């Protein structure tokens, strides 16, 4: 485009969010699943393994409500629950 010198967006955010979504329900998302994925799955676990992208990202869910709200209850799609419990 106009201009050098660019960065693309950030990618990791959605990778996590699938395991959330995804794993939560078909393996289960916990701090463990997602610090192990950084380990086994990409080599950032170096940095990443203090539990700050991930943790951060998994465990402000958990925090903010035990990672069992997707969306919001209302005027978002209905009261939603994870996979696990995506309620309608």
């Amino acid at each position: 485009g106009p201009g050098m010198a660019s960065s693309p967006r950030p990618k990791m955010d959605a990778i996590l969010t699938e395991a959330i979504k995804a794993c939560f329900q078909k393996s289960g998302a916990s701090v463990v699943a997602i610090r192990k994925y950084i380990i086994h799955k990409y080599p950032s676990l170096e940095l990443e393994r203090r539990g700050y992208l991930l943790k951060q990202a998994l465990k402000r869910e958990l925090n903010r409500g035990v990672i069992k709200q997707v969306k919001g209850k209302g005027a978002s799609g209905s009261f939603v629950v994870v996979q696990k419990s995506r309620k309608t």
